């Protein structure tokens, strides 16, 4: 399952994604196939097979994110996660069914917005009793229904249904900012 923070919105589900972590030294390094989730706050990747079952890349720790197109091959997304390990770990997201440009354009706009709040964000007070429960449907409603997200994200037919029966929410707020209405 996927556990969203309180105040986090699930925006895009992409089944059939390949994530490559290309760290050196002690940084993470491996290849993973599965589903990528684009939220207001992070990319979540769930390995479908597994040295790692789940990983989260908060926008505020991503750097130099770009939609890449090699001279002959398909569009993909590249970037880094910044500083167990320290320094700059490269990552690459490849999409099996197209929609890399649409996913990446959305990621760039979300990440730009979230990163501008990095210095001012203070995690809200959290309930001492931490709860995980079935995710409220509003947290994963199609983003086209929300003018805040619909104004800068484009749909794509390769985007997949949100896995409602696998979505949970915690009452804990996210420890980093996201792209949300002010």
């Amino acid at each position: 399952g996927v556990v969203l923070f309180y105040g986090e919105r699930l925006l895009v589900t992409y089944d059939g994604c390949k994530l490559t972590l290309s760290g050196s030294g002690q940084q993470p390094n491996g290849k993973y196939s599965g589903t990528a989730y684009l939220t207001s706050h992070r990319v979540i990747f769930l390995s479908k097979d597994a040295a790692l079952n789940s990983l989260s890349m908060p926008f505020v720790f991503m750097a130099r994110v770009a939609i890449k197109a090699p001279t002959f091959g398909p569009n993909h997304i590249e970037g880094f996660v910044s500083s167990q390990w320290s320094g700059e770990m490269p990552f690459k997201l490849v999409f099996n069914h197209g929609g890399a440009i649409e996913f990446g354009k959305s990621l760039l706009e979300l990440g730009t917005r979230a990163s501008k709040l990095q210095n001012s964000y203070k995690t809200p007070a959290a309930p001492p009793l931490c709860e995980i429960y079935a995710c409220p449907p509003p947290a994963y409603t199609p983003f086209v229904n929300d003018p805040y997200y619909n104004s800068f994200m484009q749909p794509h037919p390769s985007f997949s249904p949100p896995p409602a029966d696998y979505l949970y929410q915690t009452n804990s707020p996210p420890p980093y900012p996201g792209a949300v209405p002010p």
